[PDB]
């Protein structure tokens, strides 16, 4: 095996997650089966529990693990499929080490941090490295383990001793590291300042580590003062510093880390042994597309970018397939809501200025009833307008109530998560008896829907879920008299797993959550259906 | 006493010098006596030896001490007199340890970095604090000590231990500390990130200093859940933590302490009992002005601002003094030079257009020959044009040498600085016998000179100097058969130390570093005059 | 060039000295000629003013270097001539670094502990490693290095820090480094508690530096499963920890390690390509021997054992020369003293119940009046009582004022160091005109001196010396008139250096300081002769 250990330098939120993807797409570019960890120090068992602004979304893998969104910029990049223990957490590794020691396996001696902790940190990550996660069963040939937060942090110190002790466990042509480490430049002086980039890795030494490359994560590339001062001050040679400088999109950062020098790196410093043309292909497009189209993004956590990121690169993955600049129109639900317009009259007329100017809207998942009025009013707004519609998860049950509320004159009509007080419940809480979570299988009912023809016409598709609640049976017949169609359905035929719309030219909703499945070369079929339908080549594409 | 401590949280350059200025503005505002002194962690024991380009441009104060651009930020501020050893460095402390080790001072103990190097910190300390620096001999009342450099750097770590000790050699009315940290906000994310000050601040608390203020330094205001988030991690109370955002002028950094309450605090913190209205006209003025002046600054230096930053700071009150915009036209002089017409057309095209589009030029002092011809270029440029000129130090040097080469018609005429085999050695190299360094008095030799006008008529002034070399009195009459007057000599006339030319609108050599006298709502004289004759004004203010 | 680093782990006063040497004496036992420098921390140039209670007593070199007495242990061990500069200190470096810094050669960029003193330290380093030390010209082959203090005190860091850049400026066969560390064993547990070992190898680890020798300082030998524990937490291989336990002899120290097996680690580690049997024989021997000879030590400073260290190894190496066991009957002087009876009779009486009961009587230097009463008391005891004297520069001064006061009957006579008032001022000041300080020549004056019998009879000798004060020539005669013969003088005779009395079995003054050349072989012959003399036999040996 070969690892490559991805440490945090002044900040989190640096880009250390794309760096260790675009490390894991330079590797896959030589050829190499490769493998990610991400390590949260956090004491969270998984991300199940977080609010949306913690962090940003919560992505979930095939086998059900709600885990941390880097594990969705490693499937992105590497085109992998991830396991729950592909996100390690002192939370994890704690519990493991505690049951481990209630059913008396360290053999009545005391458990401590070292060895027992780090030693299972590292039990944890050879066994999770040797896993196959491409297509083929493949073994794993390189592990990169990105640990979040920053070091000196009191929660990731656990893990810098175990790396410490792992890079004497392997011999030095199986274990590398990689600082990426935050270069500021305040707008009084313009000198970038290299301080906090020589105080990090001393830290990092300090805790026993050598940073075998250090990426200086700046706004605007390093003049070679200031790369040859971190040589100095880091004890790292010249060519062995990196800048990180801000791209045009992240398809640039592997492309950069090539110009910069690190695959002539890894090939002498891990005893190695074309792909990187399509990276430069899609950055080059991107740079050069120069035609807009606009999607309303009816989202509820608008607060923050991250907490939609799997959303916005499905409709970046879309919009660069059919070669148009994308336009997110984010809208807080809340403001199109009626009671904002009787005391908050501007941000009423804001949100409604940018849905009405939107050439298409996506109302994503979610959960909880603030925002879920707006998420109806958009959805009344999409029918009644014909504007191209994708509703995920929460919006496709919200499609469901919209269609109750004003198509079939149900003016209590509500999903049960909302009103248990409703009549109409159209949305019914419904667990699992073995929550729909993870990956499950859908079959389509029908041979014309639309969206069986952008899934390719097979008979069914396997996606990924996060829900609670669904589509009532005992209503079912209500909404399919009248324009909904449940095009899809499980293998049982219980629960409705994709509606379709009649005479509307694109109006869908989807109960799984098609972003996860979106790769960069590879749109999810409803997000490449909604920018199809709003520049109007959804029904050439047919 | 009263003693504040300034410490650096992330990086040097942050703006920490203008707190520790703002800070003692604030406490001169409540009637206080105000001193400071600078630490500089270096071993260096003064700033005598270093090149512009390490820590800015070296200040002179009235005793010939050479140091820190931070003693030029406290006299201009608090209007003091600061002294050679307000100036504290581990060169100075190591030396004045070591020697008195050597004299058996210690009494045969062995000499340590606690006690005797921590005890001799606190000695000097309490020793510059009572030392008058205002214009009337009163005892100061408040220290303002400011720690160049940043927290856990090994240099600052004797300073750190030593304050850590004297919090507790005097009573806690008598001592605080105010901590300055960066909060970064990168493009790629938006939020401000807090982790480098807590980070800061832990190392702070870790070395045994709890802050009294955090002062975050951010480029745009803090949200109030960022600063509440620094609260909890900083152990800091809300009203405690400050943001210094990125003002229009210095002017407002008072100000913006005052909003953010630091006024309030002190007064309860230090067991304390107008003038900050002046500080609120001349920055709402500074943001109303509207019609540019420009001079060119004929650089040697020009690579960074702050390696003209009194100069800056002297044309910037001249400019507010005269209500007019200020654009400093940066040239490096080597630009100018008809070498760099061969083989850099561009850069010689760009200095030439910079220079011939400024209303006036400043010819700033310096030492050796690069960048030497350029500067006698735009004298050239500046008699011929007839535009306003100021030659400081260097500059009149070399305004005796250009009028030698072009109106004497000596075309071999240098200064024995640049040229030792020169015949006409118009410029000499000429010691002090105790450099002509420090303060010294200059006599007027005439009545009608509009240098003695701006200067208010007395028949002396007295100025600071850094220079070696001197207009050579061989050689003095036969520049004063033709257009040059030497209005201002030494006190036996052996020395040449103002000039100024015949029928030209304003074309003075000084000596000495007027800039160093400058004071926000008082410019230097000479700096004043350029600003007038290159508006036109001149004529009219006499 | 190979380097060997000694670091002190959890106390000073561990054994790490004798560590330094018997490594030293491993290495010189393979055939290589080796040097060794001290590194002292303190702020102190020399040791030239401490109280011999500080760091024990001064040793001189040969050069005059007033230094510590590890350079003793060196000297003793190798067989080498140290100069003053072996002797490093943070003093040494500091005022080497700001003198650099005031002549300019740092070229006017900022001087700072990385890099330019840890570059010092590194020069100085490389350059004293170079010097032949031995009685050839040859070069070192290898430099051991010992690290004065313990590890993570502030005073230590610039040494841990620039030892940490060093073992990368030259490849990994040239650097070495060994942690000596104590392990203590609490009487209330009897467990060998590890845990300060383990925190003292974490921070040398965590300064940089990993130990290739844990040299384990324990009362007695290590447990299995302590020397096991120790392997697990401090990351070194159960062959590379060593226990050096409480030893009957420190030459039983060189053997230790040899058992330990450092020669075959050393020969591996450092790429190298019979003389342990005498340092068998030698604590063999010592172990043997079963009749005691008594020497009395009328000492100043008896208030501690390393206040007499040089002195202590040359009546040893007496001891085991004649074979006896030595007993050290050590007396504060000033019990001695008449006033004492006065108020502190059972010290009184417990002083010359121990002068009475030895077998002969050393007078050691020092400097200043306390205790001299008492040291001209045991003087006159010797003369008296016919009983084996040697007096050591202050003694030589004290037995000329003794013979003085009661055989020449001048009750007021004093050396002028102790009373300025005295007529009949016998011992005076007399500086060097170039302190008679390090090494100088002593000329015998006459043929038959016993001293000259034990000098092997050549016409010279060379040897060191501290003092300020000399025996009065114009007094010379009145004592040569009677029964002091000045048998040793310098070139020009102005000085007398050694003095022997008539009729007395052994009655000798020196000057200088013989125990500086005693050799663990090779005993100097004046503490010879009082072994010799007081165990009867330095009659038969003539
Ligand atoms: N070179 C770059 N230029 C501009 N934006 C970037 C660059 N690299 C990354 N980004 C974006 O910057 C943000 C931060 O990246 P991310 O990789 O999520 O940070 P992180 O440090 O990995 N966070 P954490 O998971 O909290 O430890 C993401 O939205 C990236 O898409
Ligand atoms: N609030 C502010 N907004 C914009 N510019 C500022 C602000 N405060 C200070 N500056 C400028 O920022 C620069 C840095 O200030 P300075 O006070 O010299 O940094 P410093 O940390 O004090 N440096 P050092 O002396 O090296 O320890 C100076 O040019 C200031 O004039
Ligand atoms: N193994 C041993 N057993 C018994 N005594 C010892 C042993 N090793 C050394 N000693 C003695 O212990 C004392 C301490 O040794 P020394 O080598 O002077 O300590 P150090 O740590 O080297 N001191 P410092 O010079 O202050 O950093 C000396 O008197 C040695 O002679
Ligand atoms: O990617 C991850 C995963 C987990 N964590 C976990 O979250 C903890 C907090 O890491 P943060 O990056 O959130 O630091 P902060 O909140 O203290 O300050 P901000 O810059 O965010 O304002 C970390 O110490 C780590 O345990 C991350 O930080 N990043
Ligand atoms: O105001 C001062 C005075 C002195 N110094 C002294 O200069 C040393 C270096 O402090 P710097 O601020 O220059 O840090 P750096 O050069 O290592 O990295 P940059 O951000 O500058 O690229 C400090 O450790 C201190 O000894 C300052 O830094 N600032
Ligand atoms: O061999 C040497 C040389 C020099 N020094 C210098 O003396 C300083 C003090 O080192 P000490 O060993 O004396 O420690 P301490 O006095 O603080 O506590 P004790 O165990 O001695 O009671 C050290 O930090 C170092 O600078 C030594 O300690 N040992
Ligand atoms: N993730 C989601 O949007 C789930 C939709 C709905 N709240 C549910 O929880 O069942
Ligand atoms: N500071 C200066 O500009 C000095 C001017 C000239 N070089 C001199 O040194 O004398
Ligand atoms: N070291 C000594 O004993 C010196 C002896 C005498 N005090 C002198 O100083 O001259
Ligand atoms: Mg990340
Ligand atoms: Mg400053
Ligand atoms: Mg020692």
């Amino acid at each position: 095996m070969k690892y490559i250990l991805v440490t945090g330098g002044v900040i989190s939120g640096i880009g250390k997650g794309i760096i260790a993807s675009s490390v894991g797409t330079i590797l896959k570019s030589c050829g190499l089966h490769v493998t990610s960890i991400k390590i949260d120090p956090y004491i969270n068992i998984d991300a199940g529990t977080f609010s949306p602004y913690e962090h940003g979304e919560v992505f979930v893998l095939d086998d059900g693990g709600e885990v941390d969104l880097d594990l969705g910029n490693y499937e992105r990049f590497l085109d992998i499929r991830l396991t729950k223990d592909n996100n390690l957490t002192t939370g994890k590794i704690y519990q493991y080490v505690i049951n481990k020691e209630r059913k008396g396996d360290y053999l009545g001696k005391t458990v401590q941090v070292v060895p027992h902790i780090t030693d299972a940190i590292q039990e944890w990550v050879m066994r999770q490295a040797l896993i196959p996660v491409d297509e083929d069963g493949l073994e794993p040939q390189v592990c990169v383990i990105e640990l979040g937060g920053t070091v000196g942090d009191i929660e990731s110190m656990p893990f810098i001793e175990a790396f410490r002790q792992f890079q004497f466990k392997v011999k030095r042509e199986n274990f590398c590291n990689i600082h990426v480490s935050l270069v500021p430049q305040p707008s009084s002086t313009g000198e970038q300042k290299t301080k906090p980039t020589q105080n990090s890795v001393r830290e990092l030494r300090g805790l026993g580590l050598s940073p075998d490359l250090v990426v200086c994560r700046c706004s605007n590339p390093l003049d070679t003062s200031v790369k040859e001062k971190i040589s100095m001050f880091c004890h790292v040679e010249p060519e062995q510093v990196i800048c990180v400088h801000d791209v045009s999109s992240i398809y640039r950062v592997p492309l950069l880390l090539e110009e910069q020098g690190v695959v002539d790196y890894f090939l002498r410093r891990l005893d190695l042994p074309k792909m990187l043309m399509k990276w430069k292909e899609m950055a080059d497009r991107y740079d050069r597309l120069l035609e807009t189209c606009s999607i309303a993004l009816v989202g509820k956590y608008t607060k923050f970018s991250d907490s939609y990121a799997s959303v916005i690169k499905a409709l970046e993955h879309s919009a660069l397939a059919i070669n148009h600049k994308l336009e997110i129109k984010y809208i807080d639900s809340a403001d199109l809501e009626p009671i904002t317009s009787q005391e908050e009259p501007v941000r009423y007329h804001e949100a409604w200025q940018k849905l009405c100017s939107a050439h298409g809207v996506l109302v994503p998942g979610g959960f909880g009833v603030r925002g879920t009025e707006g998420k109806i009013q958009a959805i009344a707004w999409a029918r009644n307008q014909k504007k191209p519609f994708l509703g995920v998860c929460l919006g496709m049950q919200l499609a469901v109530v919209e269609f109750s509320r004003n198509v079939l004159g149900w003016q209590d009509a509500n999903s049960t998560e909302f009103d248990p007080t409703t009549s109409h419940p159209v949305v019914v809480d419904m667990p699992e008896h073995n929550m729909r979570l993870g990956k499950r299988r859908t079959l389509f009912q029908t041979k014309n829907s639309v969206m069986r023809k952008l899934y390719g016409d097979a008979d069914y598709l396997e996606e990924r879920h996060r829900h609670r609640f669904e589509v009532n049976p005992v209503w079912k017949k209500c909404l399919e008299e009248q324009g909904l169609k449940f095009v899809g359905q499980d293998v049982e035929g219980e629960r409705m797993e994709i509606v379709e719309l009649e005479d509307h030219p694109f109006f869908v909703g989807v109960q799984y959550h098609p972003e996860f499945l979106s790769r960069p070369i590879k749109p999810s079929p409803p997000y490449f259906g909604l920018l199809l339908a709003s520049v109007g080549r959804l029904s050439h594409y047919l």
